[PDB]
Parts: C-alpha cells; structure tokens; sequence
C-alpha cells in the first residue's frame, strides 16, 4: 500500500543483507532498564536476540548479560551463562545495544573490536548506541569487507586507539533494519 517499498540492501562488497525487524519499544525500554548505571555515568550493554523466519530476522529478546560497568566500557564477563541461556531458548545473536551516558553517539575503539565478532558471525549484525545526554542514538555496522578486515588485523593493545581509514558506517534509512510494532521481553542475567 501507500508508503511501502521493497528493499534490497547490500554490503560494500556486494553481499545481500537480510532484514532485521527491531521492536519500536526496544531503545526506550533499554534506557529504562539500565537507568541506574546511566545516572552514575556507567555504560551498560544488552544483546539483541531473536529468530530467523521467512528469510528475515526478528529481535524478540533484549538480554542483559553479566558485565563490567565502567565509564567507557561495558564488556561481558560471563559468556558461558549468556550462551547457555541463548542455546536453551533457541535464540540467535543479531547484534547488541549499549549506552554512552555522557559521550557523543559514535563507535569507540572498543565498540569496533566488540562488533567485529558479531558481524563476522552474521553479516547483518548491528550495534545500537544510545547517547541519552545528547538525546540521540544511532545504528552502526563495520564496512564489509574492508572495515571487518581492518579490525581483524588490528593488534593494538590499549583500550582506546585510532584506526586507519574508514572502518564503520551508520545503517542507512531505509536499509536492512526496519522498526515494527512488536512486543518485547527483557531478560536480565544479573
Ligand atoms: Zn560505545
Ligand atoms: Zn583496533
């Protein structure tokens, strides 16, 4: 009908990307759940989990794993329990979301290395970054193959370090991510 369209989304390398359906509620619900950390200027992450149905992914569960909260990272500390939870409930990893309580909306060095594993496993994988002090948010991915290659090769120690060239980009509007009016379940493993 009116205001509808078909999308064919491609990576930089020309690979077709399947659609990910994102609940309209997810961003705001996530900010609600992790507010105690945000008020302390501490980052929190959640994993975007779901299922593949008729050639498209549906995010159904926002899973908050055990993690180490700092002012500039929120790395998962117990991947075993996260994996066990996802396996038991047949939930795929589709991406992740995290806060920048006071920072601008961008992808940090750590964020790019974190995302690399997601997007190697699933070309469609996304990183949602909420920057509530700026009232902004963004959905990002690495360039594929070029950015994935840069991060795979990067051995710089040091929490925050620069990268040579363009490495990441915001998901286009419209593009392979579509919002839908769906229910949401938050699963907190903490
Ligand atoms: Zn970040
Ligand atoms: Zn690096």
């Amino acid at each position: 009908m009116a205001g509808t369209f078909k999308i064919h989304a491609y990576t930089e390398g020309g690979k077709p990307l399947r659609t990910i359906y994102l609940p309209k509620l997810l961003k705001k619900v996530f900010l609600d759940v992790v507010k105690p950390n945000t008020k302390k200027n501490l980052e929190t992450c959640g994993i975007l989990c779901g299922k593949l149905r008729q050639n498209a992914f549906f995010i159904t569960h926002l899973v908050i794993p055990l993690q180490e909260a700092t002012s500039d990272t929120c790395g998962t500390t117990d991947e075993a329990s996260l994996f066990e939870f996802q396996d038991k409930h047949n939930l795929l990893t589709l991406g992740w979301i995290h806060t920048h309580p006071t920072q601008t909306c961008f992808m940090s060095s750590v964020d790019l290395h974190t995302h690399c594993s997601y997007q190697l496993m699933l070309p469609e994988a996304i990183a949602i970054v909420m920057a509530p002090s700026k009232n902004t948010s963004g959905i990002f991915r690495l360039l594929d193959p070029e950015g994935l290659q840069t991060i795979v090769k990067c051995r710089k120690p040091g929490l925050f370090h620069p990268h040579e060239g363009k490495v990441y980009t915001m998901v286009a509007q419209p593009g392979h991510v579509r919002e839908i009016n769906s229910k949401l379940q938050v699963v907190d493993l903490r």
